[PDB]
C-alpha cells in the first residue's frame, strides 16, 4: 500500500471516523486530474487508495473534507477542507503516510515517507 | 486590517521571513481568482492583504509556498505548499502557520 | 520582556483567555522551585513574568492548567496541565501554545 | 495493551526510533512515583509498557526524552522533553494511545482513548 492516510480528531480523542477525501494528480496541462477517492474507517484509515504501478511520480493533492466532517457532527468549522499537496516518488517508489489531526479551528498535517 | 498571516519556523524557533504567499478567492465558475499576495517581514507576518470594504463573504484559499522556503535553508521539505482554505463569514482574521519541513499546522483566530 | 506566553484556543479559534500558569525554575536538588505565575489576557498573552536581571541560565518549566480552562467552558479535556520544560541559554523567548481538549501544540520562538 | 505512545519526527518524516520515555504516577503523598519506561521501536511504538491489573486509576505523566533524541542527531532543540500529564481509568479502564510529533522547536501530542 503504497499511499495510506490517517485522521484524528483532537476534540474527541477519537479517530476522525467517515472523513471522506478526494486525491488528484497534477496533469501535463496544470490541471488536477482526479486520481482516488474514499472515507476513513472506524480506526480513522484509508487504505487502498492506488497501486504501486498507478502511483507513478507526480504532483499529488490529498484534500481531506473536514468541513464535512465537523458539519456532520454540527461543529461549524474554519477550513473547508485540509489540503496536503506533494511530489511523490521522484527518487523512486516510496511508501507515503499522511497524518492529520483535526480542530475546528485548526489542523496540522504530516508525512512519514519510507523505502 | 481584515486578514493577516503569521508564519513561524519549528526547526529555528524563528518567524519564518520573507515566505511568499498568494490568496485567491473562489469565483462563481469554481475557478480560484487571483486576490493578493505578499511576502512575510522579519517577524513573519503579512499585513495588508485587503481592506474591510474588499474582502466580502465568500471562500478563499492562501497558498503558503514553503518549499520556496526551506529550499532557501537548504533543507528538502515535504509539501508543495502549505494551503488554508476557508469561508469568510460576516457573522478580524488571523491565519497561522507552523512550518516543519515534513510537517505543518494552521490555525485561524478570528476577534473583534 | 524576557519570557511571554501566548495560548490559543483551537476549538472556538480565539486567544485562550483567563489561562492560568505556573513558571518553576530547577533548583540545585532537582527540584521545582516557583519563579513566577499569571493569567492570560484578553489577546491571550502572558506578559511581565520575570526581569533580564532575574532571568538567569537554568532549567524553566511552564505549567499551564489547561484542565481549568477547559472545565471552565463545560468541556471535559484530557491533560491535566501542558508543560513546557526548557534550558534557557545566553547563546527574547515567546512560548505558545495552541489547545484542544485531547491535544496541544506548543513552540518557541527566541528572537532579538 | 492499555498504554501505548508512537512519537513521530517532522524534519526527517519517519518514525522517531530509540526515543526513551518514562511513566510516573502520582502517589498519595503527590510525589511522582516510577511506573514504567522503555524506548521507541523502529516504527516508533513502545508497547507493553503496562498491564490492565498495574495500570489503575491515577494522575500519570509520561515524559519523553526529546532532548537526548535530538542531541543524538546533533540537533539542539529547545525543549528538555516533552511531558504528557494525564488523569487514566477514573471511569474504568480504558485504552490509551499517546502520540507525540517532534520538530527542535515545537512538538503536539495527542491522546486517543478507547473503550
Ligand atoms: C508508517 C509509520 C512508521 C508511521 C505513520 C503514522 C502512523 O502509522 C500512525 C500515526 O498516528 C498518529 C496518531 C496521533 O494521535 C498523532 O497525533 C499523529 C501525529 C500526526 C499529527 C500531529 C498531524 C500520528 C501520526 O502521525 C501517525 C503516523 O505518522
Ligand atoms: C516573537 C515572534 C517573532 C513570534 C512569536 C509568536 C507570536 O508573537 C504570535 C504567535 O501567534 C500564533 C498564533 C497561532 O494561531 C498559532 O498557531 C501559532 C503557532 C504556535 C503553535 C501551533 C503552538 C502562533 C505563534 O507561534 C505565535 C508566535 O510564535
Ligand atoms: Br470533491
Ligand atoms: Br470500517
Ligand atoms: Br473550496
Ligand atoms: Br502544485
Ligand atoms: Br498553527
Ligand atoms: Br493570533
Ligand atoms: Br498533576
Ligand atoms: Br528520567
Ligand atoms: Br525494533
Ligand atoms: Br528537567
Ligand atoms: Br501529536
Ligand atoms: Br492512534
Amino acid at each position: 500500500c503504497p499511499l495510506m492516510v490517517k485522521v484524528l480528531d483532537a476534540v474527541r480523542g477519537s479517530p476522525a471516523i467517515n472523513v471522506a477525501m478526494h486525491v488528484f494528480r497534477k496533469a501535463a496541462d496544470d490541471t488536477w486530474e482526479p486520481f482516488a477517492s474514499g472515507k476513513t474507517s472506524e480506526s480513522g484509515e484509508l487504505h487502498g487508495l492506488t497501486t504501486e504501478e498507478e502511483f507513478v511520480e507526480g504532483i499529488y493533492k490529498v484534500e481531506i473534507d473536514t468541513k464535512s466532517y465537523w458539519k456532520a457532527l454540527g461543529i461549524s468549522p474554519f477550513h473547508e477542507h485540509a489540503e496536503v499537496v506533494f511530489t511523490a516518488n521522484d527518487s523512486g517508489p516510496r511508501r507515503y503516510t499522511i497524518a492529520a489531526l483535526l480542530s475546528p479551528y485548526s489542523y496540522s498535517t504530516t508525512a512519514v515517507v519510507t523505502n
